[PDB]
């Protein structure tokens, strides 16, 4: 059954990146979205999950989600991979872990487990890699015993902004769950307020992806905790360090297919891990546009730095998956555009490639975390705009630049955009008061193909992981359980963007 969406994004990765294959990046067949029996739908993992309810009484999807990862985590044999942004995980994703550790002992297993997660250079941790160690144990109780641990903060560049974002947890190298969701109680679960986040589960040789990526990552790691300014490390009981846990346990045995869903595993190694791809022969004409706002004061790598791209495929598979576009596109993150300074304001190659769309008649949705929410990371900062004309106003200029003529500009882009910020029922806010958080980044296409992970479309120089799916089936569901409900109260919240009718 055809992939042309697939087929367009990997031949722009093997000319972006044709040494991180197979590390970095991979295509792989044979894949299930991985929903529970009399759940078809329940590979996605959306929380909270009531639509409709400014109250959110009934959180369905929150309690799939801490079910699926404890299950996942109760199945492991072998090797546990879990991958954050700083806080540890805590409260019920915390649980999660462990209980499902505890059932995997109880099975008379004896798991490898690393967790690894990015801070910020400015981040202060308050429980460090050895106490987050130690508080597993604690909670272990005698299953600790069987269970070896590798705990890692890690921040690869604090001049360039780079540290571990990816969000992961892989069991055996076979099952795999990614997407936004960073392990925040307070954030996700314990509030009248929870913010709107989505990851996927799936099986098969794409899970083994998600494993190479992340022994690339504790690689560098393992080596860099020769530096305690870039590394915090924290192993059970003598353990070394692992830097290829996930490696040793693919041996050599070919993944085995689990369904029929092709698949592209695609990250990036963000700055200060690796310089570039030797092996690429990529050579873009790189866009110059001065951004009116902001001028930049960090060299720029989202905008003007090729070997950037040659270890960051993602950026390119992000641009080509949008360029691949027919019909319609729907975009739903939490920002477009990123703070600036200190990093570009936005991806210039990915607003052209929208305002391309635009020209052409192909329909697009941006749904975007509401403004009011602009504020700390970590500390509930889930919007970086002022106001949506930041981004109707961006797409109006490159429009102009790319069509010529004031007046196509227009017609293209009020006929054919739809923008918004998010809400999941009728009120215009939690019944507490609190402004809904977007926290997605998802991209969906010709209701084909979508991606789901961590990487968002505004500027980022971070360690990030996603998987692109192509399948009209798996669409059509994500486009009942969440696109289509998003859409039904985020229409109430539309812009209708400077000079339209």
């Amino acid at each position: 059954p055809p992939t042309p969406h697939l087929d367009a994004i990997e031949r722009s990765l093997r000319d972006t990146s044709p040494g991180l294959e197979g590390s970095v990046w991979q295509r792989t067949d044979g894949n299930r979205l991985d929903a529970p029996d009399g759940d078809p739908a329940g590979w996605l993992l959306q929380t909270p999950g009531c639509w409709g309810d400014a109250g959110c009484k009934d959180r369905a999807g929150t309690r799939r989600l801490l079910d699926k990862m404890t299950r996942n985590i109760a199945d492991a044999r072998h090797t546990v991979d879990i991958s954050s942004l700083a806080p540890f995980p805590n409260g019920g994703f915390e649980d999660a872990v462990v209980d499902g550790l505890k059932a995997s002992v109880a099975a008379g297993h004896s798991p490898r487990v690393r967790i690894l997660v990015g801070a910020a250079p400015i981040y202060h941790l308050n429980v460090v890699p050895s106490r987050y160690r130690d508080e597993l144990i604690g909670k272990l109780g005698a299953a600790a015993g069987k269970v070896t641990l590798n705990v890692a903060s890690m921040t690869t560049s604090k001049t360039s902004l780079s540290w571990n974002h990816s969000k992961l947890l892989v069991v055996d190298g076979k099952t795999a769950i990614t997407g936004g969701i960073n392990g925040w109680k307070d954030d996700y679960l314990d509030t009248a307020h929870p913010v709107s986040d989505v990851d996927m589960a799936l099986s098969g040789p794409a899970a083994r992806s998600a494993g190479k990526y992340l022994d690339t990552l504790w690689d560098w790691t393992c080596r860099n905790a020769s530096d305690p300014a870039k590394v915090w490390l924290a192993t059970s009981n003598g353990a070394s360090c692992m830097p290829s846990m996930e490696q040793d346990e693919a041996g050599s045995a070919p993944a085995e297919p689990t369904g029929d869903v092709p698949v592209i595993a695609v990250g990036g190694l963000g700055v200060g891990i690796k310089e570039s791809d030797p092996s690429s022969g990529y050579h873009p004409d790189l866009p110059t546009a001065p951004d009116t706002k902001c001028t930049v004061g960090l060299h720029d790598n989202t905008n003007a730095d090729r070997d950037y791209d040659t270890v960051n495929p993602e950026e390119n598979a992000l641009r080509s998956l949008i360029a691949s576009a027919r019909s319609h596109v729907e975009i739903s993150q939490q920002d477009l555009n990123a703070t600036c300074p200190p990093l570009p304001r936005y991806d210039i190659r990915t607003y052209d490639t929208l305002a391309g769309k635009l020209a052409a008649g192909v329909k697009v949705r941006i749904v975007v975390s509401d403004p009011a929410n602009r504020g700390a990371v970590g500390s509930g900062g889930y919007s970086q705009i002022k106001s949506l004309d930041e981004i109707s106003d961006t797409l109006r200029t490159r429009l102009v630049a790319l069509t010529g003529d004031n007046e196509k500009a227009s017609r293209a882009l009020c006929g054919n955009l739809q923008l918004a910020s998010f809400r999941s029922s009728d009120a215009a806010k939690w019944a507490d008061g609190k402004p809904y958080a977007l926290h997605h980044k998802l991209v969906s296409v010709d209701d084909s193909a979508f991606y789901i992970g961590s990487k968002n479309l505004y500027p980022a120089w971070l360690q990030d992981f996603g998987y692109i799916v192509e399948s009209p089936a798996a669409a059509q569901q994500l486009k009942t359980e969440l696109l289509d409900p998003e859409w039904k109260y985020s229409q109430q919240a539309a812009a209708t963007p400077a000079g339209c009718p």
